[PDB]
């Protein structure tokens, strides 16, 4: 009894090995035990069964649009009762989807994020695994069977911090449906919001009465800070100060221009600040 094995769909082929042939009627019947093709004719009105070959060694018929329904064993007999023969199991067979992905919940800095991986269904019941920087997460699982096809999930959970923002998390699921050592993956970008951060860089290490200097204020935060705020010390920005965006420039400093000045930025999760201390020199100081 020859062992088949089908996709979804595809094509099968079965075959009757007939040893010295009488002449006789050949019966072929399908896994309700009815007969399918008698000596040469379809007995059933099924267009997906076709005769292939009748030989003095063989009868072939191939099966197109392989069905579950399909499945069971095929006989082959004499009219005469010979022997009731099995010649062939079928197994019809069904790869899984790439795998659905979600996710809990917005994912923030400090707390968890927990990943769902599911694939509806599949035959043999598919394997889930999770990757992360080609190294393998440990999940949980559970599955069931559903008629002949089973449905799998897995999920996943781990603290998250700034760091893995962007970061990406593979789903892959895999079954004896797909060719030796393939896969179906699907990837999933992590999003996790964090709290904002602002650093000021000057144009110039050293400022000097006369300068104009440019601070860049660099902000991070998820969700990204709108609007970059400009301040100082005990009193105004100067005169002629140009406070756009992210740059703020101090043309023609003077002396009374020194003191503390701040760039703030803010999000939904808190505020940034950062300070430069602004010191201008008079031309004679001796500084480097
Ligand atoms: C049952 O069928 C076999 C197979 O041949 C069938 O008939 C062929 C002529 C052709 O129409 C094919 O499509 C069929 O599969 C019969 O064996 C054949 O006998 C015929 C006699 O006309 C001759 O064509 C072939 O040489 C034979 N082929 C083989 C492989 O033996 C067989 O006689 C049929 N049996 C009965 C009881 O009717």
């Amino acid at each position: 009894t020859e062992q088949v094995t089908v996709a979804e769909g595809g094509v099968a082929e079965i075959t009757c090995r007939l040893h010295q042939y009488d002449g006789s009627i050949v019966v072929i019947q399908n896994p309700a035990r009815q007969t399918l093709f008698f000596n040469g004719t379809r007995a059933l009105k099924d267009e997906r069964f076709q005769l292939e070959e009748f030989s003095p060694r063989r009868v072939r018929i191939r099966l197109s649009d392989a069905r579950l329904e399909d499945e069971g064993g095929y006989f082959c007999q004499l009219y005469t009762e010979d022997t009731h023969h099995q010649i062939a199991t079928l197994t019809v067979l069904v790869a899984p989807e790439n795998p659905v992905v979600e996710v809990r919940e917005q994912a923030v800095e400090g707390g968890e994020v927990e990943l769902s991986c599911l694939v509806p269904r599949s035959r043999p019941a598919a394997v889930l695994r999770w990757y992360r920087d080609r190294k393998e997460l440990k999940g949980v699982s559970s599955g069931q069977e559903n008629g002949k096809v089973w449905s799998v999930a897995s999920t996943v959970r781990f603290r998250v911090d700034r760091k893995d923002d962007g970061g990406i998390v593979i789903c892959e699921a895999q079954n004896q449906a797909l060719p030796s050592g393939h896969s179906k993956q699907t990837q999933y970008v992590l999003d996790v919001q964090y709290s904002p951060t602002a650093r000021i860089h000057a144009s110039q290490a050293v400022v000097r009465e006369g300068d104009t200097l440019v601070l860049t204020c660099a902000v991070t935060g998820n969700p990204r800070p709108n609007q970059i705020r400009w301040n100082r010390g005990q009193e105004s920005l100067p005169e002629r100060a140009e406070a756009v965006g992210e740059t703020l420039t101090l043309p023609g400093l003077v002396s009374a221009d020194q003191g503390t000045y701040t760039c703030e930025a803010a999000n939904k999760h808190g505020h940034a600040r950062a300070l430069y201390v602004l010191v201008v020199y008079d031309p004679g100081a001796v500084v480097e």
